[PDB]
C-alpha cells in the first residue's frame, strides 16, 4: 500500500476581513515545511472546513500543493462529508488538484451504521487511486468506525492504508495493530502522540504542530527510530501545551495562540466558532510562555 | 411571541431511483392532515437533510407548503447547519419558500462554545420574521445548548420561542420551564413524549408519527387538554413501537417501517444510510403488528 | 402485594463527637412524622450507610422503629449489601428490629451480571415476609438493574413489590410502568419526582425532604391525588434547592444545610466524606435563604 | 511536610497478580489457594494481591480475609516475592483498620481502593488516604477504578498524595485513560503506575509504568511476567509481541464482570477443582463459557 505517514500538520486556515488569506496561508505551510513536518492536511476539522465554501476548499488545497512542489512534504487533503456523494465528489476534486491522499472523517450527525460506514468509505476509495486515511472522532461526529469495520476497509480497499484516532481509546490502539499491524495507526490527539507511537503507530495529525511544528516533528521521528527515552520526554514536556490547546473547542485555543505568537495577522474564526473567553486568552498566554515558538 | 406547536412530524423523505418521491410525499403529508397533525417538519433528520441537495430541501418544502395550505397545519421547515452563513441562508430561503417557521438543529461536528451558539442563533433570528425553534440533540452534534444559553435567546430575540430537545435528561425538562415557563418545549424523543408534555411541555416532534400518526396526534392533545391518564395510555402502548424505531439510527427503522406498511415504494436511502440488518428488520416487522397502521 | 409508597424521608444520620447522636435522631424522624411524611429509611446511602457499624445500625432502625410508633408512619430500613450473605442477614435483622419494609441497594462494586442480581435479590426476598424495595443507582454502584431483571423480580418474588430509582432515565421509568404497571416505581432523585410520579409513580424517597418535608409530602401527595398542576408547581420551586443539594456528593450538602438551619448542633460527617469547599458551604447558604425552613 | 517526593520510598513494582479465591463447598479452599500462589512464584512473579477485587473481597468475612492474606505471607517467605495485601474499604476506619491488620500479618504492602459507593470528594479522599498511611509504615499503592467505584482519584490529588504522605508510592489505574497516564508521569515522574488492565500493559509500560496488577497472570503467570520484565529491561519490541498476542484472552476474561472469566477459564484448565462463586456473583451464561473455552485455545497454560 501506499501511504502518507510521519509527523503532519492540521492546518489552520487563516481570515483576514472574512476571506482566506492565502498569502498568510502559503506562509504558514512553508513555515511547516522547513520545521521537519512530513505532511500537511489542509481543510480538516482545524482548519474550520465545516464553515469553508467549495471554492475555499479548492483555493486551500491548490496552495498545499504549489506550496509543497520540490519537497518531500505530502499533501493530505482533508475530503470528508456526512453524504457520500459529496465526499466522493471531493475526493475525485482533491486528487484532480494534485493533493498526494485524502484524509477523510467519518459522517458527521447522521450516525451511519457499520455497514454504512463500509459502503461510504468503500465508495470513497473506488472513485480516486491515491491513499485514503479514515478518520475517527466519535466526540465530534456522533458516530465511530469500530475496529472490525477499519479493519475490513484497510483489507478490501487497496488505497485504504489507516486510520488517525481522535478517541482517547489506547485499547482500540491495541485492538487495532494487534489484528492488522500492517495498517497505519496515526494520533489524532496530541496528548497521547508517543503512546499511540510506542505502540506501532507511524505518525501524527497533529493540532499543537501548528504552533510548535519542531518539537512535534523530534518526538514523532524519535519515535519512529524506537528511540522512546527521547520521544516521551518531549511528550512529556508538551502534555501542558497538548492539554491547553483543547480548554475550548479546537481550533478556538490553537488559532488564538497563533495570533498571540504573530503567526497569524488576525483573530478571526467564521461563526459559529468565536474568540475565546478572556479568561482562556490569558491562560492559552501564560502556557506558551514556556515553549519556545519558531517564527518565519 | 408567534408559535408552533402540538402535535408535529419529522417527515421521512421518499426516494424512487435515487431522486425525491415528489407524488410519495405529498401523499404522506395529506395523510399526516388527515390523522389530526398540527404541523409537518420538512427536511430534518429524520428527512436525511444531510443528503439532500439544496434544490431538493426547496422542493420539499415547497410540497409540504402547498399541500398544508388551506388546512390550518403548519409547516415548520428544517434550515440548519453547522455553518451560521449557511444557517441563515437556509433560514431566509425557508421563509421565501412559505414556511411557517424553522427548526434550527445545533451547529454538528464543530463544536461551538455557548458564546458561539448564542451567536449563531442571534443571527439566524434575525435574518427572518417567522418563529424559530432551536433543536439540541447532542448524541448527532457533539455539543449541548445549555439551559442558560437556550434561555438567553428565548428572552433576547424575538424569533426565538422554545426548543425541540433529544436529550434523555428529564432533569434539564424542568430545568427549562422551572426557570423560563413561558417557552415552548418540544419533546423529539418519541418514547418520552408523555413525560415531557405533563411537565408542560407543548408539542412533540415526532418520528413514530411518521408511522401512527393518529396515536401521536391523540396522545399530545390528550396531554395539552390535561387527560394525562389517557395520554400515559398512548405513551405506554407505544413504547415499544417508539423504541424498536431507533434500533438502529433514525431514520432507518422508520423509513423500513414505512415500506414494511406499504405506505412508501421502495426502500431507499441516500448514503452512509442504508437497509437495516436482516435481523432488525425482522423485529420491525414484528412490533409493527401490535398496532393499527392508518392507510391512505 | 403489601407496599410502603407515598412521601418518604432517606433520614440524615446526625453524630456528636463521633458518635450516632440518638436524641438528635429522634428528633429528626418526629419532625418528619409531623410534616406529612408517609415512611422513613434509616440507613440509607443519605444516612452514611457505608460508615456506620452494624450495632450503629441496630441503632438507627430500632430508634426509627421506636419513634414511629403510635403513628401511620412506615419504617423501610436499609439494608442492602455487595454480598448477598450480608444483604440476607441485613433483611432480617431489619425484620426482627421491627421494621415495616427493607430498601434494598444494588451490589457495589462487584458489578453482578443480570443473572447475579435476580439471584442475590431472591435470596433476600425469601429470608424475611415484610416488603422488599429494590434500589437502583448505578453512578454509585457501577452496575443497573435492567427493567427485565426488576420486572421478574417483581413477579416472581411475593415480597418485591417495585423499585426506588436514582438513575436520570425517564425513557427507563417509562419502560418499567408500561411493562409492568403493577409495581412501586419511587422516585429516588428529588429534581425529577413530579416527572416519575406522574408518569404513575407511587412515590418518592427524598434526600430534600430532611430539610423541607412539608414541601415534599405536599408534592406527593398532590400527584397521589391527580393533582398534577399543584404538585408541578412545588416540584418547579424546588429546582434550586434540588440542584444544590447535590452541589458536592449526597449527603454532604443536605447535612451542610441542616446545619445552617440550626436542625444538627455539629457539622461532622465520618471519612471519607468530609464538610463541603467554602465555596459550595456559601452557594447552599444563599439557596436556603428562598425557602421557608420549618423548625421543631 | 509537602517534599516527600525525592526522600526514599519503599515500592512494590514488577509482575504482579490480583489473585482469586477458591472456594470449596462454598468455604475458601485453604489448600488450592496456597497451590495456586505457589504456582504464580514459579512462573516469574514478583508480587501477589490477595483479596483484591479478583480475589472476591467484597463476599469475603474478615476472618476469611485474614486467612487469605496469611496464606500469602507464609507461601512467599522464602521468596523474592511480595504481598501486596488488598485493604481498601468505604469506611476511612474500616481501611485503616485493615491496612494496620495487613501489617501486623507481615504483608509487604497495601493496596488501597479509593472508597466505593459513597463518592468522596477529592478533599475527602486525600483525607482517606493520609488516615491510612499515617496507621502503618509499609508502602500503600492507591488504587483507581472509577467503573467499579463511582468515583475517581484526580491526578492532582495522587500527586499530592505522593508528594504529602511518605508511604504512598503510586496509583493502579483501572480507568481505560492513557491521557491521564501521561498526564500523572509527566507532572510527577517519581512515582509508580502501575497497569490495572491487563490489554493495555504494555502502553502503560512503554509510558515508564513500573509494573502490572495482572487479572490474566492467574491464568499465564510466565507470560505476563515476560511481558512485563522485557519492558521493564527497555526490550519494548518483545513486551509489545507479547501484549499483541494476550489481547484476545485480555478481553475475553471480561467479557463478563471480573472475576467471572477468570475463574471459569481456571477451572476449564484444570487449575481449580470447582467453579464456584458467593453471590451475587456466579457462573457466566453458557454463550461466554464457550467463548472463554474457544479463545482459550491459542495460549499454552501452564500446569501446576
Ligand atoms: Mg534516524
Ligand atoms: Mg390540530
Ligand atoms: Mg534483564
Ligand atoms: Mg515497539
Amino acid at each position: 500500500k501506499n501511504i502518507i505517514i510521519g509527523a503532519m500538520t492540521a492546518l489552520i486556515t487563516p481570515f483576514k476581513n472574512g476571506k482566506v488569506d492565502e498569502q498568510s496561508y502559503a506562509r504558514l505551510i512553508k513555515r511547516q515545511i522547513e520545521n521537519g513536518i512530513d505532511a500537511v492536511v489542509p481543510v480538516g476539522t482545524t482548519g474550520e472546513s465545516a464553515t469553508l465554501t467549495h471554492e475555499e476548499h479548492r483555493t486551500c488545497i491548490e496552495i498545499a500543493v504549489e506550496t509543497c512542489k520540490g519537497t518531500k512534504v505530502k499533501v493530505l487533503a482533508g475530503a470528508g462529508s456526512a453524504a457520500t456523494h459529496e465526499a466522493v465528489g471531493l475526493a475525485k476534486f482533491a486528487k484532480e488538484h494534485g493533493a498526494d491522499g485524502i484524509l477523510s472523517v467519518a459522517p458527521y450527525y447522521n450516525k451511519p451504521t457499520q455497514q454504512g460506514l463500509y459502503e461510504h468509505y468503500k465508495a470513497i476509495a473506488q472513485s480516486v487511486d491515491i491513499p485514503v486515511l479514515l478518520y475517527n472522532v466519535p466526540g465530534r461526529t456522533g458516530c465511530e468506525i469500530s475496529t472490525d469495520t477499519i479493519i475490513k476497509l484497510f483489507r478490501d480497499c487497496e488505497n485504504i492504508y489507516g486510520v488517525k484516532e481522535a478517541s482517547g481509546n489506547i485499547d482500540k490502539c491495541v485492538d487495532l495493530l494487534a489484528h492488522e499491524p500492517r495498517m497505519m495507526l496515526i494520533s489524532g490527539e496530541d496528548a497521547i502522540n508517543y503512546p499511540i507511537l510506542s505502540n506501532g503507530g507511524k505518525g501524527v495529525i497533529s493540532v499543537t504542530s501548528n504552533l510548535l511544528p519542531d518539537m512535534i516533528s523530534a518526538l514523532t521521528h524519535f519515535a519512529l527510530d524506537e528511540n522512546y527515552k527521547e520521544a516521551k520526554k518531549i511528550n512529556d514536556e508538551l502534555y501542558n501545551i497538548n492539554k491547553i490547546l483543547f480548554c475550548e473547542s479546537n481550533p478556538i485555543p490553537i488559532k488564538t495562540a497563533m495570533y498571540l505568537a504573530g503567526l497569524i495577522e488576525s483573530l478571526e474564526f467564521r461563526l459559529p466558532l468565536c474568540s475565546p473567553s478572556k479568561e482562556n486568552f490569558a491562560k492559552i498566554e501564560e502556557v506558551m510562555k514556556k515553549y519556545k515558538i519558531k517564527g518565519f
